[PDB]
């Protein structure tokens, strides 16, 4: 889990802009990683959302900066500001929202001209069929992995002890039609495979074979 | 599946009034026939088979539209001379993405469109190109396997070799991109028997880009 959160951080730094100056809002911050990055490169001002309480003091005990400020907040609830910022970033966070065409407009509203939004989601096809794991026989091998019900742009359910994860499927076609449609410019697509440093890793290697993550660039045209 | 693809693919087409048209992997025409009757200056079309193109030229009446055979990495240099190239369901059959790239963005003019078909990664990927079945067969689920394995993926037949090129979708995104085009839509379509199965994975991947200088 925190290995393929590093595979996604490889590609996504290869995609930010220079932070000089700049607003910026962290949709789904956690920890605050994003922010304290923005803030040591030298951003005016950072916006952390998250909604989970006890990762924010997290996140404000490891940063120093009072560039950066956080918040308890749900990122369909996000404050219209417009104008406002330079870049919008988003981590593994998007999937777990149902209207992307909501958070779409927001995000255009709340950019500056020629603004940036920067996200990555768990793939449509790591998400489609729902099960969201390997097709295995008898003696556990993971065959393959399953896609179905692709063109179902619904609420994929997972359960555990204690806990419900939802989660909301969606194509590939929709997350870039719909940027485009909010008047947004694509600047790359990226599907992420595992970082160079752990590629030999044993576990890494049924990473090869299906894409988990999905990252995109994007900047506001008007 | 081709019937599919043309609906779709329909949508994106520019306005071809004195535009300047390349078809790659023309078939029987519909692309030629449709853009000189939609005001085309000028149409070629391109194939390998000649039992196709017979075809084609034999269900062809405009004079802006000329035919030559021809494989599609063998096309002419011609700089600056086309306003929209297309290709329908025929890139994965061709090795080198990027090659086809440099050459069509050097033969199209200032915010030309270059709008083709192919299909999809998830159909490719695995190779085996059919659903993942039990031993009654129901089909199952549609299987992914070596996505980031950007190989040939033969498939054999009494008589026949089928030769396709599996490329991710970061791979054609990229290469539009890298090579200096502009994405405007891209679009997996779903269809309008054995089409019941097909709202399941996606077929076809569509792509609509413009050249930027
Ligand atoms: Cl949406
Ligand atoms: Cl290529």
């Amino acid at each position: 889990e925190g290995l393929k959160a590093a595979g996604e951080w490889h590609e996504l730094k290869k995609m930010l802009p220079d932070f000089n100056q700049k607003t910026v809002l962290d949709l789904g911050c956690g920890f605050g990683w994003h922010c304290i990055y923005a803030a040591e490169h030298g951003a005016k001002k950072v916006l952390g959302i998250d909604l989970s309480e006890r990762m924010l003091t997290e996140a404000k005990r490891k940063t120093t900066s009072p560039v950066v400020c956080y918040e308890q907040k749900a990122i369909e609830d996000i404050a219209i500001e417009p104008d406002a910022y330079n870049v919008v970033l988003s981590s593994l966070a998007l999937h777990y929202i149902a209207s992307f065409d909501d958070i779409c407009k927001k995000v255009y509203i709340n950019l500056k001209s020629s603004g940036s939004f920067i996200f990555s989601v768990e793939h449509p096809v790591f998400t489609a069929d729902g099960r969201q794991d390997w097709y295995t026989d008898e003696t556990g091998n993971k065959l393959h992995w399953p896609v179905d019900r692709y063109f179902n742009e619904s609420m994929r359910t997972s359960h555990f002890l204690g806990e419900d994860v939802q989660k909301y499927h969606r194509t590939v076609t929709t997350y870039i039609q719909t940027l485009l449609k909010n008047g947004f410019q694509i600047n790359s697509v990226i599907e992420p495979e595992p970082a160079p440093e752990l590629k030999d890793l044993p576990e890494m290697q049924d990473e090869y074979r299906r894409p988990m993550m999905l990252l995109i660039s994007a900047t506001k045209q008007e």
